[PDB]
């Protein structure tokens, strides 16, 4: 078989895969792009051999699926990353935050940990020893300003920037446009090594990781043409991980 | 203070609370309805004293929030319940399912357990001893037909009914309309005691559960007028739990 079914969720992932599909066809392979509209479907597909791979998540998100489903997905190639950050409409820096400030963070566990790791790295709070990227609010062990962490859906974080009683909010570069911002406006920015931890990955089953199909897929997704697209199409926000 | 802030997500919950708001006003209380658009916000609000109560979830869903946040929410009054069920476009009953059938179940843990409990109760599969309503696919210990469980977003379950390679799918009565069905068409229907386990509840903080505000709220949400609305507005699908 010379067909490679890759499941994706975002239009951006589909568009990246369309570039790869051009290249793979020159090597005798047909990439079929399976489009899905929720964050489980692309993993279900690969788990059940309904897709050969997916391009939709970072490794930490994948590992949550494996643990829940006792599945065997592996990340085989990082493609791009971006910088999480905190944004404050009224304050210049994190030292200025008011006592009992409310701070907006993502409501889902993976992104909560990502946001809290940035605060921990910057001394805003201290997390319990060793929790790393898996911290939750309950792991806060020092909170000098008595910050209240407001758990906010990813989709509502940009709006929370303008909310009067929210001192600062976590956001991703994709969501900064309507609010009039870039990562240049961030008062705390995720360091590059942490962003690479969350790079979007090509994912497949463990047993398939060395197959010819996956080799062709990796090779077609890591060319100059893909790197240039990633940068251009994201307006500089997504950084190629190769 | 004579104001009661109740957070809700669904328009149906808001409409039920508007009836209650009429009654509470006659007892000297003003109910403020806080509308939210995701499944965390209503719990965050009550956790942080931003709302006095919420009306949006069942107790099992609430208990997941408590465990994650080390929070202290309690369910104080069930309001209505409905029957989960399985629906099959091509088969009359569950004994007829083909070998290696694909069966659609909800992709989120709480609803996965609810769906699997129905299969377990009806002998379609057997779950590991004692998992009750918290089963996952990994807890299946007997699977005579070698069913593959397709993990499908709640919003996509009704469509999966018409999917050629899906033998049967779990669905809720709210989602049956476009597909042309009622619970009468169910080939397996959740028993009443299990549906009551998942009754939508009035929820508050433990420390507030005996307060005058919560007493007035419970009383205003459990009248004849509310029961009739629940039944009429749902076209018979929601059954009052009082
Ligand atoms: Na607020
Ligand atoms: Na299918
Ligand atoms: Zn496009
Ligand atoms: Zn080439
Ligand atoms: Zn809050
Ligand atoms: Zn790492
Ligand atoms: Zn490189
Ligand atoms: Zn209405
Ligand atoms: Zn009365
Ligand atoms: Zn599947
Ligand atoms: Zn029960
Ligand atoms: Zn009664």
């Amino acid at each position: 078989d010379k067909e490679i079914t890759v499941a994706v969720q975002l239009e951006s992932s589909k568009d990246i895969l369309e570039i790869a599909k051009k290249e793979a066809e020159k090597k005798g392979y047909k990439i079929n792009i399976m489009e899905v509209s929720d964050n489980v479907a692309y993993n279900d597909a690969v788990q059940h051999d309904e897709a050969d791979a997916n391009f939709a998540q970072h490794q930490p998100f994948m590992e949550m699926f494996n643990k829940e489903k006792k599945a065997d997905l592996v990340a085989v190639q990082p493609i791009y990353y971006f910088a999480g950050g905190f944004y404050s409409k009224e304050y210049q820096d994190a030292k200025d935050l008011p006592e009992n400030a409310k701070v907006g963070i993502p409501s889902d566990p993976t992104n909560e940990g990502r946001a809290l790791a940035i605060l921990n790295a910057n001394g805003v709070i201290k997390l319990k020893e060793g929790v790393g990227f898996n911290g939750t609010v309950a792991d806060v062990v020092e909170n000098p300003k008595n910050i209240t962490f407001e758990s906010i859906d990813l989709l509502n974080l940009a709006k929370a920037y303008d909310e009067k009683d929210i001192a600062m909010v976590f956001c991703y570069p994709a969501y900064l446009e309507p609010a009039g911002l870039t990562t240049k406006d961030a008062i705390l920015l995720e360091d590059k090594e942490a962003s690479k931890h969350y790079a979007l990955q090509v994912v497949t089953r463990k047993g398939e990781k060395d197959s010819e199909k996956i080799k062709v897929l990796k090779e077609a997704m890591t060319t100059k043409e893909v790197a240039e697209y990633i940068k251009k199409n994201s307006k500089g926000a997504n950084i190629p991980a190769f």
